[PDB]
Parts: structure tokens; C-alpha cells; sequence
């Protein structure tokens, strides 16, 4: 760490305080994340150093000294939550929503092809630049360090239903669910399922997509946290959930929101959906 000068505190992340810093020898500007150390974790992280893709924030190095751990990442100038908030009066234009989704799907397809999951996608770990790129931050850190209840409260808004129902061996499909919620959020300017507890989260899902049963999700009634006493709500039309969105968009979103994780659309198949027939790469208006 003597090799870096901290420029400012960017914020609080899932695992610790995140700083903007400058490397004293190379001059590189980076994001430095303090992790608040078991062998297993160091090995896992170490493997993420080779999982390189243009839509994945680059892990530059891992620093482990005096039993403290710092991850050095590529620095981008803003996250999607701040971009959304700044764009609130008028919304992010559809072609840019579309471009970001496509690129995020490319990111996911890459990691998922190597069996690595994110597990904790949320606007705050989606980072953008001035060229129109968007990239996924903290990929793989969940399985390396776990996902805690508090850091700040950890948000449940983007969590897939299988996780909430206590499935122990969930799959890459959880990341597709998350991205779908984020897609809907971009389009409506409002979080799709803003739960404030685990049951509140589930019931928000059920209130919009219908309470899941054996017809839509074989095996669901056997999941560890499923209760027969869950209220049974009817599903709503996607026309009411994300109105602005045209039918291609609504079709894709519904496939990314399938209850059954084995039928939920994959990132690779999502990339082939007709929604992306006319995709382009616009540049955002960013005030840095
Ligand atoms: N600019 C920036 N910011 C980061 O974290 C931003 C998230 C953390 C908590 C928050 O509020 N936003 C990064 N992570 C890797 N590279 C980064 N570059």
C-alpha cells in the first residue's frame, strides 16, 4: 500500500470502503477496495485475475499484507445508480438502455461460460464510461468472500427467487434474474421489486409475477423456505409492468424473469433475441 496515494473515498461497497487512488510509481489511477484471510479466498480471487473481458471491470492486482486484503481494480467514472438518478427527469434513452443490456449480457455470457457467477448484480456494481461502455464490477467476489446481510443493508432488490426460497445450489441463472430487474428499472425509472425484508422481497415478486406453483415451476413447493400458506396472487401483464417497452423488450424481459431457473433464458440466447436486431452503441451525457 505504500505504493498508492488515496485521492478520495468513492464510497462503501459490499466488502469495505472503496477509494480512488493513484499509484506512486506508474501514476495509474485505480479503485482500491479494502476487504473487511483464508487460503480458499486468496485462491479464488487469484483465479479472477485471468477472467478478462471488455465488459468486466479489470482486476489489476490483489494485495495481502499484515493480514489485510486490498483488491486493485480498473477505475471508471460513475456507476449506473448515479447515472440513473442524474437521468431521472427524462429517463435513459432506449437505444442506450439497449446498448447497456447487450454489453452486460456479453459480460455474463463470458463469465458464465467459465462457470463463474456474480451473484450480486445491482446498479452500484455496474460502471460506465464516456465512450458508451458498461462493465460489471465485483464479479466472483461473492463465492470468494460470501454475501453478508450488512456491510449498510445489503439490498435484496435484485435477488432471484430460488435464492430467497433457500435453494443451496443455484446457478448462473441468478445473474440473468438480477439483470432483468435492472433492465426494468432503467426503463421505468423505478426499482421493480424494492423489498425491505426477505418476505417482503418474495411477496413483491409474487404480487407482480403470480405466486409460483408446480404448474409454472416444478419442484418449487419442495424448496426449503417455501410455505403452502404463501398468499396466492395472480400474475400481471408485462404491459402494466414496464409500459413504455415495446413487445420485443417485454418478450425478452419475461424470459429473463421466468420463475424456473432451468427455463430462464441464458445470456448467450438472450444476445440472439430479436430485441437486439437494431442495437447500437450511443454515448451518454456524463458530467464528471
Ligand atoms: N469509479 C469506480 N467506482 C467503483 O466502485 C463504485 C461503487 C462502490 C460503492 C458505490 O457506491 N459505487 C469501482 N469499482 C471498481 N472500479 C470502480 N470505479
Amino acid at each position: 500500500m505504500e505504493n498508492f496515494q488515496k485521492v478520495e473515498k468513492i464510497g462503501e461497497g459490499t466488502y469495505g470502503v472503496v477509494y480512488k487512488a493513484r499509484n506512486k510509481l506508474t501514476g495509474e489511477v485505480v479503485a482500491l477496495k479494502k476487504i473487511r484471510v483464508p487460503s480458499t479466498a486468496i485462491r479464488e480471487i487469484s483465479l479472477l485475475k485471468e477472467l478478462n473481458h471488455p465488459n468486466i471491470v479489470k482486476l489489476l492486482d490483489v494485495i495481502h499484507t499484515e493480514n489485510k486484503l486490498y483488491l486493485v481494480f480498473e477505475f471508471l467514472h460513475q456507476d449506473l445508480k448515479k447515472f440513473m438518478d442524474a437521468s431521472a427527469l427524462t429517463g435513459i434513452p432506449l437505444p442506450l438502455i439497449k446498448s447497456y443490456l447487450f454489453q452486460l449480457l456479453q459480460g455474463l455470457a463470458f463469465c458464465h461460460s467459465h462457470r463463474v457467477l456474480h451473484r450480486d448484480l445491482k446498479p452500484q456494481n455496474l460502471l460506465i464510461n464516456t465512450e458508451g461502455a458498461i462493465k460489471l464490477a465485483d464479479f466472483g467476489l461473492a463465492r470468494a468472500f460470501g454475501v453478508p446481510v450488512r456491510t449498510e443493508v445489503v439490498t435484496l432488490w435484485y435477488r432471484a427467487p430460488e435464492i430467497l426460497l433457500g435453494c443451496k445450489y443455484y446457478s448462473t441463472a441468478v445473474d440473468i434474474w438480477s439483470l432483468g430487474c435492472i433492465f426494468a428499472e432503467m426503463v421505468t425509472r423505478r426499482a421493480l421489486f424494492p423489498g425491505d425484508s426477505e418476505i417482503d422481497q418474495l411477496f413483491r415478486i409474487f404480487r407482480t409475477l403470480g405466486t409460483p406453483d408446480e404448474v409454472v415451476w416444478p419442484g418449487v413447493t419442495s424448496m426449503p423456505d417455501y410455505k403452502p400458506s404463501f398468499p396466492k396472487w395472480a400474475r400481471q401483464d408485462f404491459s402494466k409492468v414496464v409500459p413504455p417497452l415495446d413487445e420485443d423488450g417485454r418478450s425478452l424481459l419475461s424470459q429473463m424473469l421466468h420463475y424456473d431457473p432451468n427455463k430462464r433464458i441464458s445470456a448467450k440466447a438472450a444476445l440472439a433475441h430479436p430485441f437486439f436486431q437494431d442495437v447500437t452503441k450511443p454515448v451518454p451525457h456524463l458530467r464528471l
